[PDB]
């Protein structure tokens, strides 16, 4: 139908849109702590701590398959990466520390893409 295809239309102008957020968001990470799954050769007791694992390569794969229908989903997935890191790591880290630094800098950010996913619908 034609609607269906005008559905895709805006689904496809979500994915542009949070392919920028997600390239923004990930600039806020230059030493690159939160680009890959945590490694459970490296940390084999993870699952143990942290029941819903997530990094950027992983949102980046949901996102090219237009995997997220808004933009609250993609903030849960964001959130996940680092909540799961402020639970895992104690505060005296280079790893909580970064994560704390990407939630601040990251809000600023997302407060605009919300804006704009309103915005343009």
């Amino acid at each position: 139908s034609m609607e269906q295809v005008a559905m895709e239309l805006r689904l496809t102008e979500l994915t542009r849109l949070l392919r920028s957020v997600l390239d923004q968001l990930q600039d806020k990470d230059p030493a690159r702590i939160f680009a890959q799954p945590v490694s459970l050769k490296e940390v084999p007791d993870y699952l143990d701590h942290i029941k819903h694992p997530m990094d950027f390569a992983t949102m980046r794969k949901r996102l090219e398959a237009q995997g997220y229908k808004n933009l609250h989903e993609f903030e849960e997935d964001f959130d996940l990466i680092i909540d799961n890191c402020m639970k895992y790591n104690a505060r005296d880290t280079v790893f909580y520390r970064a994560a704390v630094r990407l939630r601040d800098q990251g809000g600023v950010v997302l407060r605009q893409a919300r804006r704009e996913v309103d915005s343009i619908g």
